[PDB]
């Protein structure tokens, strides 16, 4: 049985997506398209009322859990946005900088900004060894970028982020920091080694992933923003070398270029670290110039 | 710029919708693959920006936090669409001539009092609502009265609020909710008060999106019914109160020409246990369809409140 092409369905689609205020034309356009696509899929796949109401109930749970942005990551929609942004840059030759990858839903605004270097582990974590991340911010010609704002955030040894830790064990901005580069363009973060993240086991995202036969885990990783006057804003990450989930990220974010080598070094005491032996990661950023920033993204983000 | 047909996007879609030790539910994988693929293609076709996507993601969070996803299903015509598909299936099977179905809406409550033949279902005083008597017969497709049918009724008060969903807390359990079991003559009657039309919660996610579309979130005054009977399919329907100005402008698209019975003012209300001599009277008949193959091929399972 197929009804999508009937006049009644077409009229219903038009009424539901248009004004009886005149409304927002762009919202009307997008709703018409998405509602029409949904109706056609229901027609094509013979999706039953019971199935629709189960999906409607799932949307209630998803929003109740506050997890719609987590599901956006888990279904590859967030990665898809990067694919489209990558293709846009390639058409304009705005590639060759450090590659972007997904932001994820766990950024928090307001971390204290330091000149040159920041120590960002505030809470003791006996399951996480000391880690130093350092490098240079440069332009496409290799010249250092001064005054760039490099922001970092990552998880603790239980896979939890500050401001999102269900045990309440972390202080504000634990494992979150911002460095303002000086004239030499260099940055360094002094922190602890992250462990991979997993979706809240009872949450809506994991519920649907379970139905798909999929896990909800990420490899260990570290997030970055880089903001600089005259350069486009970089959103990226890198993964911790050797993680078994490195090519099995439930958020599809891993890139071969974003897996820097990890090396063990000594002398941690002189760098203010909690142990003599520590892990060291060199990671350089290459920024691209503006045109106006045609790829910066505005989305809801936590703050304190 | 269009990327949907690239190998990378196609591989991403297949990975996101399929299993990685556990094998998953094939039907869920099938539906996710289709809906996710359609979403990716619409984003490509309409050049939907990251900012727009994240605003939509944020709206889904608000929708579920408000517990309004089923209200939006009604307001965007998805609930009506399900009835259109059920109607076409019935027409293909020759299940015609019954009372037309229409949408359930999200405000049913299980457990209301059941009486034989007649029920007075207004429990809370409501000075803004006059007495209303709804009566008729339940019949089959041969015009024969159906005995033992369960006719369930629920509707709003003069503020447009339903019991168990009244944010002022002013209504007791099962106010304006009740069920009548027909006798041998197939007759039912409800004694109640006149409903007023419903409006979406003004601060809720459903009204927020309706506002962006330039649309109101109001329903005309109406009364809901379930009718259940051994050997007949479960009827979900309503009727609208004649003369309501919103009667053909329901934000949930539920009005049908056959479901607008005439309203007549009558006297003698005291003898019917009513609060006034003058009352409004509505004759409304139900015609049921048979349960072919012993199975009800259109009964719907969805979350429903209870007490
Ligand atoms: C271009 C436009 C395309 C549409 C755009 C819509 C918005 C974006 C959508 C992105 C694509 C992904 C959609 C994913 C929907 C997942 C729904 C899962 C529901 C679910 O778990 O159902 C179980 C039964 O399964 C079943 O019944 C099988 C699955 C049936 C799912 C039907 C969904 C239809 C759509 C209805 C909502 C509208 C869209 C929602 C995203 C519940 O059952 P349980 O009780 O046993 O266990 C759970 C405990 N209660
Ligand atoms: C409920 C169950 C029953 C119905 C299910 C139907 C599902 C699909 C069928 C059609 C319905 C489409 C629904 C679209 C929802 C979002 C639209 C309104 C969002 C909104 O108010 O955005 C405004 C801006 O508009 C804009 O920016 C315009 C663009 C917004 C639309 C983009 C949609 C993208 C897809 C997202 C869903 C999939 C993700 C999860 C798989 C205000 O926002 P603001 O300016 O105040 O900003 C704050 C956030 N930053
Ligand atoms: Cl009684
Ligand atoms: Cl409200
Ligand atoms: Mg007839
Ligand atoms: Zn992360
Ligand atoms: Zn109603």
């Amino acid at each position: 049985i197929k009804v999508f092409e009937t006049r009644e369905v077409q009229d219903l689609l038009k009424a539901a997506s248009s004004a009886n205020s005149t409304g927002d034309a762009r919202t009307q356009q997008i709703v018409l398209r998405l509602l029409g696509d949904l109706f056609k899929a229901i027609d094509d796949l013979d999706i039953t009322p019971d199935e629709v109401w189960a999906g409607v109930n799932y949307l209630n749970k998803l929003g109740q859990d506050g997890e719609a942005a987590l599901l956006a990551a888990g279904l590859g929609l967030e990665k898809y946005l990067d694919i489209r942004m990558d293709a846009a840059d390639a058409a304009l030759g705005l590639d060759g900088g450090t590659p972007r990858t997904i932001e994820g839903p766990l950024y928090v605004a307001g971390a204290p900004v330091r000149d040159g270097v920041a120590k960002i582990d505030l809470d003791a974590d006996a399951g996480a060894g000391p880690l130093v991340i350092h490098g240079t911010v440069k332009d496409l010609d290799g010249k250092p970028v001064a005054g760039a704002l490099v922001e970092c955030w990552h998880a603790n040894s239980h896979g939890f982020y500050s401001h999102f830790d269900p045990t309440g064990a972390q202080r504000d901005f634990n494992l979150r920091g911002a460095v303002r580069t000086g004239a030499d363009g260099t940055y360094a973060f002094r922190t602890l080694m992250p462990v991979g993240y997993g979706c809240p086991p009872q949450g809506a995202t994991q519920q649907l992933l379970d139905r798909l036969g999929r896990h909800g885990n990420r490899p260990a990783h570290v997030h970055f923003f880089v903001t600089s006057d005259g350069h486009r804003k970089l959103t990226t990450q890198f993964n911790i070398e050797g993680d078994p989930l490195i090519w099995d990220d439930f958020a599809y974010a891993t890139r071969e270029e974003l897996i820097p080598p990890v090396t063990t070094k000594t002398g941690g005491a002189a760098l203010g670290l909690k142990a003599d032996a520590y892990q060291d990661i060199t990671f350089d950023f290459v920024l691209t110039p503006r045109v106006a920033d045609n790829q910066i993204v505005e989305r809801p983000r936590a703050s304190v």
